């Protein structure tokens, strides 16, 4: 037999740090759907959503936003921002954000007419293919950067509440792999970050013992 199907025309998500568009709701999903993933706060509650194919989400068709407001970081420095994609059969977008720590909560309802039209789809589409490596190459260098940015602030959290027990020779060359991260993280070679990190990482083992004191 054959069907009309009811499934996303594009890929929906929201605007993550450095600049990406992270997918919840994946191209070509069936409707209705619902989708959550948890994210790690850094800085204000944005929820920008964003609806295409592209990497930079700049690149990408804004569809709306919504702040969060009054979050404290969970402790322990755990995961707390829960999005969650809701699209109802008539094809509705429902967003919402809830801190898991204090339980507050926003959403926001999507217009149709926010989205991108048919010709705007098929060129979406096109412009993704014809940009593939460079939206790889782009993700992977600002994940890079996030997760080194994470070890270098983290790391010189631990090195001020540790203070006087941190002995001067580890403080010396923890202080030493942190500007060499600090300067990686600056550049655009990926392996260097990571190497940097690595290199820090050694040097933090009697840190890692403080802390978990």
């Amino acid at each position: 037999s054959v069907l009309l199907l009811d499934v996303t025309p594009l890929s929906l998500g929201i605007e993550t740090m450095g600049g990406v568009m992270t997918t919840l709701i994946a191209k070509n999903t069936t409707i209705p759907t619902k989708h959550s993933q948890v994210f790690s706060m850094g800085g204000a509650v944005t929820i920008h959503v964003l609806q295409g194919e592209r990497k930079r989400a700049a690149d990408n068709k804004s569809l709306g936003q919504f702040n969060l407001d009054g979050i404290n970081p969970a402790p322990r420095g755990m995961p707390q921002i829960e999005v969650t994609f809701d699209i109802d059969a008539d094809g509705i977008l429902h967003v919402s954000a809830k801190d898991k720590n204090s339980g507050k909560e926003q959403k926001i309802t999507i217009k149709a007419s926010s989205g991108l039209n048919e010709d705007e789809i098929q060129k979406m589409v096109r412009d993704a293919e014809a940009n593939a490596e460079a939206d790889r190459k782009f993700e992977e260098l600002v994940q890079t950067r996030n997760q080194g940015d994470h070890l270098l602030h983290s790391t010189r959290k631990q090195v001020e509440e540790a203070g006087d027990k941190l002995p001067a020779d580890d403080k010396t060359a923890i202080e030493s792999a942190l500007t060499a991260l600090e300067t990686a993280l600056k550049g655009e070679d990926k392996a260097a970050i990571e190497a940097k990190m690595q290199e820090l990482a050694q040097v933090s083992q009697k840190l890692m013992e403080i802390a978990q004191q």
